[PDB]
């Protein structure tokens, strides 16, 4: 969750696709979905990122529809965007015990209880927050089973990006949990 604003520059794939869906939230535009192996993924747009400008037009007070309209009309060659990194999220760093636990319980991606004397307790992990990333890897839409797996097979130091449920629920509204599981970039970042 960086020091604020960054410029990214995009190029539509052969199909005229950048690989992005946008949702209007509190008179901002925010990233709803980033398609695996898309232009948007390569330049490194992420779930929950904010779009301030699109080719130097201010996005504030645009509808989800209009954001999408805008993206089409644009000359494919080069699209500049001004991004604010994942404003509604935070990153917590835990360390597993020798039982391999950070020390919390979740359900449908959402944390539901914290476990006395754990690292998640020591570090102030909060309930009623949905899990967004784990060790830099988007996990939104996976089954609770798989999210578990990634925490088993991570090292000692775990890093979890979280988002207030109320805000999370209001972003993923109008996107089926098939497209979530199918098409949302869940890959480790390319270098």
């Amino acid at each position: 969750i960086k020091q604020g604003i960054r410029e990214v520059i995009l190029c539509k794939d052969q199909d005229g696709k950048i690989g992005l869906r946008l949702k209007s939230i509190d008179n901002g535009i925010f990233v709803q979905l980033v398609q695996a192996n898309s232009p948007a993924s390569l330049v490194g747009l992420r779930f929950g990122d904010q779009v301030l400008q699109i080719n130097g037009e201010n996005c504030a007070g645009w509808s989800s529809d209009k954001a999408h309209k805008v993206l089409k009309q644009a000359f494919g060659e080069k699209i500049t965007m001004t991004i604010r990194d994942r404003p509604f999220e935070r990153t917590i760093t835990m360390h597993k015990d020798s039982t391999g636990h950070v020390g919390f319980i979740f359900k449908n991606g959402k944390i539901t209880s914290i476990v006395k004397d754990s690292s998640a307790a020591r570090n102030g992990l909060l309930t009623e927050h949905n899990i967004c990333e784990i060790n830099g890897q988007n996990v939104i839409g996976l089954k609770d089973s798989q999210i578990a797996d990634i925490l088993s097979t991570s090292g000692t130091v775990v890093t979890i990006t979280i988002m207030p449920a109320f805000i999370f629920e209001h972003i993923i509204k109008r996107m089926a949990p098939s497209i979530m599981k199918s098409l949302m970039d869940h890959t480790i970042p390319e270098v």
